[PDB]
């Protein structure tokens, strides 16, 4: 945590943005990464909490730049720009204001069935689009090989909780790892540019139309597994529950999906280990703790 004031948040707007004047600045929103602010209504400005939060926000303003108008849905789109510093990689970014509510699973199961379908097919494409973007103009540096990232993330808890855990317990989280890494299917996808992130808070509805106005917050997209983009889609109460994934599956036309169910049920397994490294990387510790009380359950 870094935190800002409204003049902080003005002088570095100034600072670069000379006539660009201010009149509403208020508090809009506040992610793990940033803090972001609503500034004359129209616009959003998202200020890093800290430097693994900048990090995301410079790689958001990137691929943004790269698919600005790719998409069947509005993204958002980058107005404004600050600086790299030895602290941040970008102090601040300014999107366009997407006017619309989140599309809750609350939300989403009162409307009736015929808009129900509308936004599974909506979310279909918007994916299928987004996965059929040809990267390779792409930097190599956002492709996540999942398989590396798997072996590294067995070494990091490993460095972690070996003074934490007992031999025993540290030996069944080898154990979970190894399990894991001998099960092919987890590991063999086409990489294809994700959203990464994409869950029903970072999906933006109207509420007058009854359709997807747009889909925010791609500080996480890398060139990875298209399966990633439904499996978080796929928890009960949290996100929509399978009947509504399988819709959007069946439009995508995904031919392997027992396969998207498999990780599914896996990464909900993982969700120990990362609340363990992601508690660290992101300086939240009650996530470790948390975390680390499942692992020795
Ligand atoms: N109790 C909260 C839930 O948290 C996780 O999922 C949630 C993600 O954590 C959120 O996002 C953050 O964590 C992500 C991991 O995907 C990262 O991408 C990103 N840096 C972060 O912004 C996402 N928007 C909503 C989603 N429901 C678990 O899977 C789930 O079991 C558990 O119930």
């Amino acid at each position: 945590m870094r935190t800002y004031t409204f003049d902080q948040v003005e002088k570095a707007i100034e600072q670069l943005y000379p006539d660009f004047t201010i009149n509403t600045i208020e508090i809009s929103g506040e992610g793990n990464d940033c803090i972001a602010y609503e500034i004359n209504r129209d616009f959003i400005f998202k200020f890093p909490k800290h430097s693994r939060g900048s990090t995301n926000l410079f790689n958001e303003v990137n691929i943004l730049k790269r698919i600005h108008n790719k998409l069947p849905l509005p993204i958002p789109e980058v107005v404004f720009t600050g600086m790299p510093s030895e602290t941040y990689q970008m102090s601040f970014a300014g999107f366009t204001k997407i006017k619309g509510v989140p599309l809750t699973p609350l939300l989403l199961n009162n409307l009736p069935k015929q808009s129900q379908n509308q936004a599974a097919k909506d979310l279909a494409r918007f994916l299928s689009e987004l996965h059929s973007i040809n990267i390779s103009g792409f930097k190599s540096n956002l492709v996540l090989d999942f398989r590396e990232k798997i072996n590294e993330d067995n070494k990091k808890i490993k460095k972690l909780l070996s003074r934490e855990l007992k031999g025993p317990q540290m030996k069944k989280v080898d154990d979970f790892y190894r399990d894991i890494l001998e099960n092919e299917i987890y590991f063999k996808y086409y990489p294809c540019l994700i959203h990464n992130d994409f869950s029903s808070d970072h999906i933006l509805f109207d509420t007058e139309k009854n359709t997807i106005c747009g889909i925010i917050d791609f500080g996480d997209a890398a060139i990875s597994d298209p399966d990633n983009d439904f499996i978080s889609l796929m928890e009960d109460d949290e996100e929509y529950g399978m009947e509504f994934v399988s819709k959007i599956l069946n439009h995508y036309k995904h031919k392997d999906i027992p396969t998207v169910l498999e990780k599914y049920r896996m990464k909900e397994k993982y969700w120990s280990f990362e609340k363990i490294i992601y508690g660290k990387e992101y300086g939240y510790m009650d996530w470790y703790e948390e975390g680390l009380n499942e692992i020795r359950s």
